[PDB]
């Protein structure tokens, strides 16, 4: 019938785990990253499958050549051994593609949020029960779709939020500094070209919610300048505004993914000196 599908924001989980586990001012090698990633996978796949989500899809961030959203906004997204991590992680990722039984959504200029947002929408409407393994609040945009639950790996609690529309509209109107998305009250590339004497005019909550409940209010409550910014930020924030060609690519990639036979896992575990994991293959 319809298999339970679990979509994992892995790039976040792996890195976040690495930041917490790998001590500062200590170099990070390939094995350290390998152990961490595979253990992270084992722990999360077991949480998913136990709940009924038996198909696992690993979603990876890939900004080797930037982001597709940058085509719309150039400013988009413009001690610890970071080099050592990214270096080893990319190598372990390629290994997961070659031996592990998971579909690894990895497209250059594509975000993990893209793969999740698109695939969640696709398989949700297709009758599958979906599980999003991530703490990211942006994925509350996807809770509106039937049979969609979200599990926070770090806090080990369910993510349940109407309030999703307000959360989404808040970033659309006020912006999202972390991604260089600016408020509609200021110029598009504000965060990238901001001088010092510059601050962003505040956005009253009453308007944020009014537009949240009825987006046609974006025409009556926003000035023409702000409305133009509003439309721009839609493509940057709202998952629904992911271009058809982008989602089309994401889907095609998924459907064209060939999984490696499970016989590969064992020989790989040994090849990587993970002998004390071959007795846990059933957990992968
Ligand atoms: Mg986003």
């Amino acid at each position: 019938y319809k298999e339970g599908i679990c979509l994992i924001n892995f790039s976040q989980i792996a890195l976040s785990t690495a930041l917490v586990n790998f001590p500062d001012k200590e170099k990070i090698n390939l094995s350290m990253v390998r152990h961490l990633i595979l253990n992270s996978i084992k722990f999360n796949v077991k949480k998913a499958k136990t709940l009924g989500y038996t198909k696992i899809v690993l979603c990876i961030d890939n900004a080797k050549s930037g982001y597709w959203r940058r085509d719309f906004a150039y400013y988009y997204k413009k001690t610890w051994d970071w080099e050592g991590y990214f270096e080893s992680s990319h190598k372990v990722i390629d290994e997961l593609k070659a031996y592990m039984p998971y579909i690894v959504m990895d497209i250059d200029k594509y975000e993990a949020d893209d793969h999740i947002a698109v695939l969640v929408k696709k398989f949700s409407l297709e009758g599958h029960k979906i599980l999003i393994i991530s703490s990211d609040g942006d994925f509350t945009q996807l809770h509106k779709y039937p049979n969609v639950k979200q599990w926070s790996p770090m806090h080990k609690k369910w993510v349940k939020i109407g309030s999703a529309e307000i959360d989404c509209m808040t970033k659309i109107l006020k912006g999202d500094k972390k991604d260089n998305v600016a408020s509609v009250k200021v110029r598009s590339d504000f965060w990238f070209t901001r001088v010092e004497g510059e601050r962003t005019p505040s956005m009253k909550t009453s308007i944020v919610e009014a537009i949240a409940n009825d987006r046609e209010q974006a025409k009556v409550l926003l000035t023409e300048s702000e409305y133009n910014r509003y439309k721009e930020n839609l493509v940057l924030i709202d998952f629904d505004y992911i271009p058809d060609n982008i989602a089309s690519n994401i889907v095609n990639y998924y459907n064209s993914y060939k999984l490696p036979p499970r016989g590969k896992i064992y020989s790989y575990f040994v090849k990587a000196g993970l002998s004390k994991l071959t007795n846990s293959i059933n957990e992968f």
